[PDB]
């Protein structure tokens, strides 16, 4: 016999990974290209939407020339970056560059737009976030200082692989969990916001057909094989928002399955079985559909989170430009076997937050120090008041019956860090490492059961995973008194607000 | 010729210092002799009458058997700890020993006194604190827990060098400045608290006489002659507390003249007009008499100060039990050049405070802390921080008339500290070497006065003087800004207590 694989790609924030996926669960041929991002962090965040497709096309033409034959390619799928927006015109072609979901600058647009149809109608109609990071938002700012290239406006992608999808196919669609984010679509009516669109002058023409990741989109078309190289009318699944996509490629399939992200910024997030929406959060609280059959994703971003701990080395003495790994280890040697007095409590909000609370400009402080007050206890203290902030997401996302966490990213290099968040989360954790094949092995595991290589995701997963760790429990504690702490440290934040 | 000398001794808190003043200023025959205490720490802080007089006696002995010539010693004079409880039978045996001044057991008698009379009229007579530490709290809790000790009682001494005066002539008396510190004494009427006294039943015959520093107590008996070895009959003089000798040695003797102790703990003085005392302060603030004739040093104890900048050291690696000397200089270097931003504030009471605010439990906090907050930023905002406190207490003694102020102890060895304060405070600084030969100083020359050595103690000290530095002045700052900070900094400490 020979090999057959699935081009499974992820068009993520900084790069590009992508692999061929064989039926017992193999990554093979990985590729990795970066990509540039736009704005130096002064509000802007954009890309170069062609930069994606040129990178598929330099991943598929690598490919092609390490021995791999295009015929044995029985499937091309993809995630991505969620909650972008790239305008095209009638040729496909990008009226301005992707804005990505980090941009925030249309503040006043978001309120304007919550302010004419009340925050609570559209919450309850969305089911998810109205801000400035939000489509329609940059939609209307986008047109305002634009009008020539508006005229030209006939297509909205908001997600990176569905340019990408609609370079491959010709046809425009997306995901129900990319739709989710965007505050353009109902979950309930399983539909695009249609007096919300028409009420500020948009078509529904705009926007994309919504698809299961699993459908085909269709076929690899004549010029995209000769772009490629890929063969023409080789199935293209619609696939999902890497946010999905991840989630899968762990086995997050349950109710009350849970996930962590943990890199320099953050998020927590729980499946549960779609239920009606209750009150809108005083803490910005997104419902991603369409991951599972009847299951919606509950996510908490944090933008907290890794980055406290980085920010904290300065502890022990890092300065600007230099490499961190020396103090990431003086800091994890320095807080064993130290104890967090009750007493002292650090507030991590040295940036801007969303999650637990709004927070538009920074609340960071430490407090309730004596003269008994190391530095080792102020390090421990660090992990504490970031696991706290964990804590306060858990609790508002409905964490009480979850069993077991995945936890990903660099963040989770803090051992210390981990033993903080399942105790105070009151959870156990399991490490996910190699986080960048994590979408890969979700969008492999969705599409083996599409070409009937496997009866189910789970099944799929299932079998690689014996290819291949020990679960992390939670001590014992005074839950009344970790608790107390809690609380003391939800008093906190409310009063540093003077 | 030969030289005569003047015998100076201090009674101080962990030592008695000692030394042979000629009268050109200079002090010879320097002794040092430590003492113990006792308590632990724990609550009590005691100390055995008898160790003061001993170690007068060592000290006399080491002189004559050094070639002093008894007789070439034309007075005794000494200052030292005030603030003291020290019970004596008929015999002037102590029945206890030394209650220190930082000794505050007696928590429910003060707050029982405070209630019976009132507090406003306490002040307003007493022109100074009653708690804890005042002496009758101290002999109320001492009747009552030792009624037959109390049955044998026949003097209260209130000051350590009073009871050495004791031993010396025979004659039970004590200094106005002294007397201030007790909460037993009337500024106005210049006498006892008789009512008060006579209120609780105890008599006026317990207590000492009120002398100047300057006049003579009685002559050396010659029964101490046996004992010392000084000649009978050699003038002893009055002498005063450790606090008015300090600011007297080093030239604090006109209207607006301030002093500033920085050690482990602190005090920041001004020297005023004697004047009619104002409203109760919610901040300790002494005011001590008899110093220089119609002035009153008014003093602010602070109880958080090098104590500060000492807890710091953990955050440049410092552990319990290292050397703190390489630590110091790391903190100095790295707050060079450094810039504290408006937003980041340090609240410096790791210990319980009295001055600016009473805080019987600490309240120590790093607040305004963002991802761009370095540590040397950090090191830099407890100096600042810690000058707040400074400048809280300057306020409260009225110190806007203020030109310069003399600077003692080990805290002034942080030359960034001195510039935060100058800078503060506004006020130019001018430090003071060699603490511990200030009282000896102030002695020396007011002694000097009394034998017709020299016409006035600023004549004096004046000239010694001669026998030896640049004032250090504040840089320019936006008064207004500075001042906004300040604000700030009083609405954090009030806001910290929830
Ligand atoms: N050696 C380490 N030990 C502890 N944490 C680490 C270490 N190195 C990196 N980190 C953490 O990794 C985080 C970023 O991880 P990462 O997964 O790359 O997220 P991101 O792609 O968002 O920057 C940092 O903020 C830091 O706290
Ligand atoms: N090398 C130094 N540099 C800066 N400050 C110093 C240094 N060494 C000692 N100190 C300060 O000295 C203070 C104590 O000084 P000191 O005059 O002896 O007062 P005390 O007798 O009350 O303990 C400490 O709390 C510390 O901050």
């Amino acid at each position: 016999s020979l090999a057959f694989y699935i081009a499974t790609f992820d068009i993520g924030t900084t790069e590009v990974k992508a692999a061929l996926a064989d039926r017992d669960g193999g990554l093979h041929f990985q590729r990795s290209i970066a990509l540039e991002t736009y704005g130096d962090g002064n509000g802007p965040v954009e890309q170069d939407a062609g930069d994606w497709y040129d990178a598929v096309q330099r991943i598929a033409s690598s490919w092609w020339q390490s021995g791999v034959d295009a015929r044995r390619v029985s499937a091309i799928v993809l995630s991505g970056q969620m909650q972008n927006f790239l305008p095209l015109d009638q040729d496909h072609e990008p009226l301005h560059r992707a804005v990505l979901y980090s941009d925030k600058r249309p503040l006043k647009e978001a309120e304007e737009i919550n302010a004419r149809h009340g925050a609570d109608n559209l919450w309850s109609a969305l089911e998810n976030p109205m801000t400035a990071a939000s489509i329609l938002p940059k939609l209307v700012f986008w047109r305002a200082s634009f009008p020539q290239a508006f005229g030209r406006l006939r297509h909205v992608v908001l997600g990176a692989k569905d340019y990408v999808v609609l370079r491959l196919t010709g046809r425009h669609a997306t995901d129900r969990t990319n739709a989710s984010t965007t505050g353009l679509y109902r979950p309930k009516d399983d539909a695009w916001h249609v007096e919300l669109l028409a009420d500020y002058g948009f078509s529904l023409d705009l926007m994309p057909r919504l698809l299961e990741p699993g459908e085909q989109v269709g076929g690899v078309s004549a010029l995209a094989a000769r772009q490629t190289g890929f063969v023409s009318g080789t199935p293209v699944l619609c696939g999902l928002g890497d946010a999905g996509a991840a989630t899968l490629g762990v086995g997050v399939l349950d109710d009350e399955d849970a996930y962590l992200h943990l890199g320099t910024t953050g998020w927590l997030a729980r499946l549960t079985q779609t239920d009606p929406v209750g009150d809108m959060p005083v803490g910005t609280i997104f419902r991603l559909a369409g991951i599972i059959a009847g299951k919606t994703l509950q996510v908490a971003p944090v933008l907290n989170a890794g980055n406290i701990l980085q920010w904290a080395l300065t502890l022990v003495g890092h300065r600007p430009g230099e490499d961190c790994a020396e103090y990431f280890h003086m800091a994890a040697a320095e807080v064993q076997g130290v104890t967090v007095p009750d007493g002292l409590l650090f507030v991590p909000y040295l940036h801007a937050e969303r999650c637990p609370v709004e927070l538009p400009a920074p609340r960071g402080a430490l407090l309730g120090v004596t003269g008994a007050t190391t530095r080792a206890q102020i390090l421990l203290a660090v992990l504490e008041g970031a696991a706290l902030s964990l804590r306060w997401c858990a609790e508002l996302l409905g964490m009480e019956k979850v069993g077991l966490l995945k936890v990903v990213g660099g963040g989770a290099r803090s051992e210390a860090w981990l033993r903080m968040i399942a105790d105070n989360l009151n959870v156990s954790l399991l490490v996910k490492p190699d986080a960048h094949l994590h979408p890969l092995r979700g969008l492999a595991a969705l599409a083996a059961v599409e070409l009937e290589w496997s009866h189910s995701i789970q099944d799929f997963l299932r079998e690689a995973d014996l290819r291949e760790s020990n679960i992390l429990h939670p001590q014992p504690c005074d839950e009344g008194r970790r608790r107390r702490k809690f609380e003391r440290f939800k008093q906190c934040v409310e009063t540093l607000g003077r």
